[PDB]
């Protein structure tokens, strides 16, 4: 029905308020002129509430009956290449991202990060890259809300291909109509990348798919989060599947979504 970190109650029915990024407001605005314009959130402007900027965006739970909501977080790389650059000439040494590794894997920090207590941040996102299926599959499962309001963050070790069918397996709850109509949108989606103007001119990093889907077989898959989808340089473009080398920009993005739709014709068929 509705959603309701970074979102507010919309006064017109059917809207969300989520807080204005500048590369996000850039995107949305692009991505309404696009191809891609039926695979993400309508962005109907910004506003201004409480002295502060706002997205005006459809709130993709408004047509479902009790949602199913899993996030999927799309690529093989999850930070910018500026990142590599700022931890090699001045690092931000993370307290917090030092103490998430301990507890994951005891052994993954070094000798020096244990010293410090401390990591930077592309190195924290590179381990977090490797321990799920990010790295492998090009894809990671963030989250999960069910329709009995219970929710789940618990997938940081998710990484096989097999444990990735067992969390859509348990999500879609053995509903053929719901996984049919899912691998419908993920093959249109494909298709709408593959010709897409905004997607070959943008490295598209930290995006998500949206799945959502309800008891009455209401089923519907988003792009969401553009708050790091930034513009390749004077005319350059990306294949979106080779591997990513520093300066390449490469997003590993189609081989996460290839994989993705490989692991759901494979759940079909089981
Ligand atoms: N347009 C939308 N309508 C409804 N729910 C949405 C919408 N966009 C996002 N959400 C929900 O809010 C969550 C956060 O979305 P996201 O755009 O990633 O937010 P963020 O805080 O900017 N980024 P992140 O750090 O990845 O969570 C999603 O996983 C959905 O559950
Ligand atoms: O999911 P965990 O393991 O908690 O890690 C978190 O993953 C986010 C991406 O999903 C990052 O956000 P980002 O989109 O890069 O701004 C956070 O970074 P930050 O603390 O904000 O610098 C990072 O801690």
């Amino acid at each position: 029905g509705s959603h309701m970190g970074s979102f507010k109650a919309a006064g017109t029915s059917g809207l969300i308020l989520k807080r204005c990024s500048e590369p996000e407001r850039y995107c949305l605005a692009r991505l309404m002129a696009d191809a891609l314009r039926g695979c993400v959130p309508a962005f109907h402007g910004v506003v201004e509430r409480d002295g502060e900027s706002y997205l005006q965006l459809q709130d993709l739970l408004d047509g479902f009956d009790g949602p199913c909501v899993l996030d999927c977080k799309m690529g093989v790389r999850t930070y910018l290449e500026e990142e590599l650059t700022k931890a090699r000439e001045r690092p931000k040494l993370r307290k917090d991202m030092y103490k998430k590794m301990l507890a994951v894997d005891p052994e993954a920090p070094t000798e020096e990060e244990h010293a410090q207590r401390a990591v930077t941040k592309p190195r924290y996102m590179q381990w977090r890259e490797g321990i799920s299926s990010s790295t492998t599959l090009g894809f990671r499962i963030e989250g999960i809300k069910k329709a009995d309001g219970s929710c789940s963050t618990d997938f940081k070790t998710t990484r096989s291909r097999e444990q990735v069918l067992r969390v859509f397996e348990e999500f879609v709850q053995g509903d053929e109509e719901v996984l049919r109509r899912y691998l419908n949108r993920l093959q249109q989606i494909r298709d709408t990348l593959e010709v897409s103007e905004f997607f070959r001119r943008h490295e598209v990093i930290g995006s998500s798919l949206l799945f959502v889907h309800d008891h009455c077989h209401r089923a519907g898959v988003w792009l969401i989060d553009f708050g790091k989808t930034t513009p390749l340089p004077d005319g350059q473009i990306l294949d979106h599947r080779r591997p990513w080398e520093e300066g390449n920009r490469e997003d590993g993005y189609l081989l996460g979504l290839d994989n993705l739709i490989g692991i759901l014709a494979s759940l079909a068929e089981r």
